[PDB]
């Protein structure tokens, strides 16, 4: 049955309504605001083979992006609503978290759907600033700039701001503000003036600008005094326009934010006391995305909604602003994260499995030494009539049995042949104890948790960890992962999955399902007669940017998928993957000179008869997807 | 002033290559004979004078030929202290660095060492056909492991067509049937090794099935399997080696010793059921001292070179003994060691967060009692103090700068209060640092806080995640040194932050002389003067994990060779990425956008100025991502 699958997956719990297991168990993606039309993930897969394109593929879809734009949009209307708030909400896109043009277009395309009509960017250093100029060329645009600043970044933010775009230059170090004044005199501009200031509510250190705690920027109390003091002495306190802080990305705890935001709101207050006139308030990122579908503060979830974050931020600067009679000004929120998490999805596929196959256990032959013949009689008694704790036993024994067996080979005393034998027996046990035990029995639920790990099948997935999914090796990220068909016969096997690469690293050691994170996944079994497919999902933010080219696989190919009014499967940019010739320039091997040497080579060492053979397939390997063939 | 060379104890990480000479500046030795000094800031001034701006990686191919010549004395040593009756043969894994120049440069001495033999391993189907053309000209051993589709495995094979020594080792059991039939099918003879599962690191390991993550090898049972069809087919010469490897940077010798025990036994069992078995690869695990303490931790390991392989040969040796057998020859994988001294990662300190001693003013008559004792215990420090005094003015200190944050937090005090209590705290901070005594063993551990409390932070000019990888993902630590001034470095301390807009862009923990600390002595910064920085021991695995986070891409790259008469060879150069680079990679069409600006210049811009802006944007493009001083 599909249904009791839908409760071993839980797929809604992370999914946000954007994918789940349909009727026939296929995975869909479901992008349109108007939920018109569900397409199946393998459905978009056959497209792709058709037009050859081989997975492994990251697929795209901008429509998730739009709505994701209008629901942060809409959790702050409402708050400001509730709480009467009296001024606006603005959203403005990080592109740290995920620059690639195609993006960053949808993400521009649906604020200008919005009432604001209202383009809002930030980059984090200079080479990001010249990105988000280009890709705001065609409309004037809020402008947010983070970073280390040189002079030719702070000249580009002027020049900027020049060319019609509201550049705000967030000051996070000190004597970037002397440099700003003399930059704007010598190209001629009035600058826009953020500041970005140190909290005391974040943990030990970080009010301080000097020290050894590692929070890069933002402007001391004191610092920030210094900051009015040189603006009022230049006749340009009228430039300090924005208030900025970042407590971090994925805040999993609503408590922080809110402290966060209470001192913040403070410093806001102070500065329009010493008689500046901010009129924008930037709450930074740390909107978080729930992973694991658990709601819980932990470090993959978060224990809140979206509502309820932009009602801890609204109802915080407003209660701190009506205590001081000060007016409320914009709220700005940069939220890449939860923008961009949802839209993407890296597909591929499972090219083998080792799994354990029950064989039958041969008798000791008179040879065997007394160990061996005991784990026979262990096997003898393991049957439908051994009684529950008798079954405890037997796995005790058994495991404490091939723990023998291991000191003794690697002392001389048993042959490489009885350690076969025994751990194949041992295998066989261990598979009759998992159909024995029972999980109404309270005490054989913790064993056969165990069980499930021992005799979980390996899945060996064709695609690079460091490559797509860097940040499950880096920071053990947890990515929701599902086959994407057969669903209804996910009651099947567990299995762990693995990737291709020559490293213990590229594994996933946790998954997702219907209670949340556990050490295996279960699965429908796979057959090498049929392609086994599955996904990777909310990979849509730091992914791409991130991978490194570890074992030389190289970037897989990506595709932007639109469903269209009728339910038509619209590839609309195709990026192609790296061959192997790519990873060899890339490299420093001379390609064009390989392909010559060949030519010699063959002719020296092969039959020519073969030649022609030969020659093709190393022609063909130079110019192959890095990844494999099934 | 050597207490200088005292507080970093370069030698124990440099291996001799990397020292500070008596003018203060950070030189490289790069050849055997040891014959030239030359200081890195020079290579740095022969860039700058080729229009090259750090940040540089900097590689020295003449550290590589030593790495070779001194691990293959090391394993030759121990056949001759045991006598053991056969060789060693060192196969550089090109995973750990695949670039040209570094393979080329290992593959070199290969040549030149009178056994004339060294091999390449690949890992993957890629790797394959990147040690295929790096091995063109010559002849070569190569070991192929990781997962083998059809396309490798015939590559593979067509490898040894081509006249190398192809191992085609054996990491999962149906690969064996998938290599008989496309050897019959190329009608080539297979040269197979097998990598076996071993049980004596860890629990779940012996298994090939099952949820533990060991992701190759066979199984003891599957291992038979091998033997039986071999036999069957007639085929059981075809096996030559046996492989195993535990994973990189072992840093306890112990576990070495107990792998080799283990796969000894696997080759001797598998010699007594009719298998010849020649080569016996003990794999990667090789560590390299990152920290120069030798000590049993993530960082660093519990020995040296020598024993690493008295340890491997020794083992192996003695289970052969005793099984009477014939003892195989040895291959050992050591990627790491090979790589990681000879290349340097060099940038600038391009601007700081110092504090800067300010007098504490009086408090208002206005000031709330709080801020009076923050006054009250300024004015009691001072060279009259009593050590056990100095101490109280500390916590009480502390007690009153938390006081201060929860009473701002809850309106209690203006901006103006915290920041005079910010500032005088520091204050404090600055001179208990200058009246407490490192004599005091009670002092110590305040001074150890202090000197966090007090770092300067250095803003260097480069991405730690582009550059550093694994110091973000697994909390790598490599040595960090200024190259110049050294006779000053007991001005501060500092911290090193990467120009990234990110958190953890930021190294948390240094090598100086005493091992690992938490900041680093350094000369002082000066807005007039270059201060260049180099990373260490940076070599292995940095280069080819590196990502482009806020979009800075990679540095520039030179190799550098000494000459016999101290000539800075500079023999490739390649060119980092621009602005322009990144947002190609981005798909962002730049001639489009060139083309735009000037549209967008010329029809806002008063005249005057167009010409000026333009070149400005234009320079913006065309420039290396990284930043100016
Ligand atoms: C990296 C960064 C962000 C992004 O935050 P997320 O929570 O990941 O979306 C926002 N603002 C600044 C200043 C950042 O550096
Ligand atoms: C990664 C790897 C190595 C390299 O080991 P290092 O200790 O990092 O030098 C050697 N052999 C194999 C099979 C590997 O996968
Ligand atoms: N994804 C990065 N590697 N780290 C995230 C840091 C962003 C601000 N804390
Ligand atoms: N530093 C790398 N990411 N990991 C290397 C692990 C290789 C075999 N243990």
């Amino acid at each position: 049955k599909l249904d009791r699958v839908r409760a071993d997956y839980n797929v809604h719990y992370w999914s946000q309504g954007f994918y789940g297991i349909d009727d026939q168990g296929e995975m869909y993606v479901s992008p349109r605001s108007d939920n018109a039309h569900q397409i199946q993930l393998s459905k978009i897969v056959k497209q792709l083979e058709e037009r050859q394109l081989n997975v492994p593929v990251l697929v795209r879809f901008p429509q998730i992006l739009h709505q994701r734009v209008h629901s942060i949009c809409d959790a702050f209307n409402q708050a400001i609503e509730e709480y009467q708030y009296p001024n606006k909400y603005l959203l403005v896109y990080p592109i740290k978290v995920n620059q690639q043009r195609e993006v960053v277009d949808e993400i521009l395309a649906s604020q200008a759907q919005l009432e604001t009509k209202q383009l809002g960017l930030e980059a984090g250093s200079k080479p990001e600033l010249l990105a988000v100029l280009a890709m705001a060329q065609h409309a004037s645009s809020v402008i947010v700039c983070n970073g280390y600043k040189d002079r030719e970044y702070i000249r580009l933010a002027l020049i900027g701001e020049k060319l019609g775009h509201k550049v705000f230059i967030v000051l996070e170090k000190m004597s970037e503000l002397d440099l700003v004044l003399r930059e704007a005199k010598s190209l001629g501009v009035t600058p826009r003036l953020g500041i970005r200031i140190r909290l005391a509510s974040q943990g030990a250190g970080k009010w301080q600008a000097s020290g050894g705690e590692k929070s890069k920027f933002g402007l001391s109390a004191s610092q920030v005094l210094n900051v009015i003091s040189r603006l009022k002495k230049e006749n340009q306190l009228d430039t300090l326009q924005l208030v900025h802080f970042h407590l971090g990305s994925q805040m999993a705890n609503i408590r922080d934010v809110r402290n966060g935001v209470n001192e913040s709101a403070r410093f806001y207050c102070e500065l329009r006391t010493l008689g500046a006139n901010i009129t924008y308030f930037d709450v930074g990122g740390g909107l978080a995305i729930d992973y694991d579908g658990t709601r819980s503060q932990s470090s993959n979830s978060m224990n809140y909604g979206l509502v309820e974050y932009a009602r801890n931020i609204v109802n915080t600067v407003g209660d701190v602003c009506k205590d001081y009679k000060q007016p409320m000004p914009v709220i700005i929120s940069e939220s890449g994260r939860s923008l961009t998490a949802h839209h993407a999805v890296l597909i591929s596929n499972v090219i083998g499995t080792e799994t354990y196959k029950p064989e039958t256990v041969t008798e000791p032959e008179e040879d065997f030494p007394l160990l061996l013949n005991n784990m026979w009689r262990s096997w003898l008694n393991l049957h439908n009539g051994t009684d529950a704790r008798a079954l405890i036993e037997i796995y005790n024994d058994t495991q404490s049995d091939l723990a023998e067996v291991h000191s003794q080979f690697a002392t001389g005393v048993l042959t490489l042949e009885h350690r076969a034998w025994a751990e194949q027996t041992s295998l066989r046990i261990y598979y009759e104890l998992n159909r024995l035990m029972s999980t109404k029995n309270r005490f054989h639920r913790p064993i056969l948790d165990e069980l499930s790990e021992r005799l979980a099948d390996k899945f060996f997935v064709n695609f690079s960890l460091f490559q797509s999914l860097p940040d499950s090796w880096g920071i053990d990220q947890v990515f929701p992962v599902l086959p994407l068909s057969g669903l209804q016969n996910a009651a099947d096997r567990r299995a762990v999955m693995l990737d291709i690469t020559c490293d213990s690293d590229g594994a996933i050691d946790a998954y997702v399902d219907g209670q949340g994170i556990e050490s295996t996944l279960p699965v429908p079994a796979w057959n090498e007669d049929e392609p086994y497919l599955m996904g990777f999902f909310l990979v849509g933010a730091y992914q791409e940017i991130l991978g490194d080219m570890h074992n030389l696989f190289g970037d897989t190919h990506s595709v932007v998928v639109n469903v269209g009014d009728q339910g038509e499967i619209n590839i609309d940019f195709i990026n192609e993957g790296d061959t192997v010739e790519d990873m060899m320039r890339y490299v420093h091997i001379d390609v064009d000179q390989i392909r010559k040497n060949y030519h010699s080579l063959v002719s020296q060492r092969v039959d020519q008869e073969e030649q022609q053979q030969i020659l093709a397939e190393l022609e063909q390997g130079l110019s192959g997807y890095t990844y494999l063939e099934d």
